[PDB]
């Protein structure tokens, strides 16, 4: 019952952050169904539940792979209240390396996974929220889906992807009273997220010595950003509540304000220019 | 011998307009490598080739499947020249119709050809081109890669992703001397652009009355926009040599200029609202 919330991705990252979050919220009113793609990794979700003291029943569990639409449909027959009143589109994948040292599967994955799997959720869910003429969708964006980051190419193709897949529905959802904003997050404090970054021969015999060189350049330019930029989960998560509580939600909620200057630049010269010197000065 | 040019989707559209534009040049120094999916659709090729009188040899043929890797290497291997100095990534596929009516495979034909074939076709040209320390590789972008349109999700997604993947590797490649540019192409006059739009049944035994009724409008405002705005291929095709012999080019080039004043307000408004607004009014 309550306003049923269901979320994607919640093994670790702003979706189990944000799973909690809401499912621990003093008016409890929020029913959560954290899905995740393997249930072998619900540990994480529970002990930070128990850690909040979640009250028995705001939080339920579903195995849920959106590279799927099997797996999507039968997840969406386990909502009981047989309705969904915001849906989170937050499952993700992050790809680093030269394009050439990528992997055609690999880059296969990130769009199948970012894209197609925010696709098929809405696919699942948008009919019955324009049906009842209500619902809201928060999709979970990254400035790197506002301006493009060296070897990250793919990563930013999924992200400026949903940037486009969500501004279309946006246009025509205006009418029928469901709401979709996508949430722009800066780096958030993950620890995982630093050690994940760096790979010296595996990516050497698939690339050049120059090149090579310039991704060291690049892991330790990122190093410094996360140090001196990354967020708190819960800073970030408590946007999605924000966003969750518009009455008028706008497209986009940025959870920092940082990095918009370097987006500005990026339009009032539409021709790219400015934009890639400006970025490859900092960067290199 | 000259230099080198290949080309992705051939067989309509601006594709076959460039090919037989570079290769009927007067300089006659440009060697063409025209690429098509199916072989049994180069007839409209050879005959625009003889209609512009191209010399013999000027223009060659290959059948390249952009979803398929090892389509991609096997054309790579026909290049004579054992050398490509202009690589065009035009290859594209567009989908219309609301989110939920697509099918799955059709929306994920749309990422695999749009994006990953893009994909495909840098990871196989672009380590050359960095050894050699030159090459120029053109992408042909949309305005819709631009800005969100209704009824377009899927194809937004898209052109969106390849704006990401581009500016990316351009922040990247800008030492290594190879150069990357977008030309981003409104409406073309394709009579068979405004003949595929147009579903009725179809779409509305897998959507709502309402949102048909709203896919009717976008159809009827699309028309208006293609009759008053669709550029000649030849003004288009222009626009890729101005590109292709800028001694430095910029990341883009927009081959109008009539839906800049719309981009801008776009960015004067980061939170995504004064746009949503204006393009759904003008829309509907
Ligand atoms: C795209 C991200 C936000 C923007 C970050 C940024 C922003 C600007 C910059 O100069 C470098 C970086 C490196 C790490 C980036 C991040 C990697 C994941 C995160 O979502
Ligand atoms: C995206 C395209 C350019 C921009 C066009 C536009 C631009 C603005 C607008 O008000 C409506 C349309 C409808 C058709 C669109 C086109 C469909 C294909 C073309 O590339």
């Amino acid at each position: 019952a309550r306003t049923v919330v269901l979320i994607t991705g919640c093994s670790s990252g702003i979706g189990l952050h944000l799973a909690v979050r809401l499912a621990s919220d003093p008016s409890q009113s929020f029913k959560v169904y954290a899905t995740l793609r393997d249930l072998k990794t619900q540990g994480r979700l529970w002990e930070a539940a128990r850690a909040l003291a979640c009250p028995p029943g705001s939080l339920e569990t579903l195995q849920l792979d959106v590279r799927d639409s099997k797996s999507v449909a039968a997840a969406r027959e386990r909502v009981t209240e047989g309705r969904v009143d915001v849906l989170v589109c937050n499952a993700g994948l992050g790809l680093l390396g030269p394009l050439e040292a990528l992997g055609e599967d690999a880059v296969a994955s990130v769009l199948e996974v970012n894209v197609v799997g925010t696709v098929r959720m809405l696919q699942a869910f948008l009919p019955d929220m324009k049906r009842r003429g209500s619902g809201r969708v928060l999709v979970t964006g990254s400035v790197g889906g506002l301006m493009g980051l060296p070897f990250n190419d793919v990563y930013c193709a999924s992200k400026f992807a949903l940037e486009g897949l969500c501004e279309s529905l946006a246009v025509l959802l205006l009418p029928f009273g469901v709401h979709l904003s996508l949430i722009e997050c800066g780096p958030v404090h993950t620890a995982f997220m630093e050690k994940v970054l760096g790979s010296p021969e595996e990516v050497l015999d698939r690339t050049d010595i120059h090149t090579f060189h310039r991704f060291y350049q690049y892991l330790a330019h990122s190093k410094q950003v996360f140090r001196e930029a990354a967020q708190n989960p819960e800073e970030v998560a408590e946007v999605f509540l924000t966003a969750l509580r518009a009455p008028k939600p706008t497209l986009r909620y940025f959870t920092t304000e940082r990095f918009l200057p370097l987006l500005r630049m990026r339009l009032d010269d539409p021709s790219g220019s400015n934009y890639v010197t400006a970025m490859h000065r900092e960067v290199f």
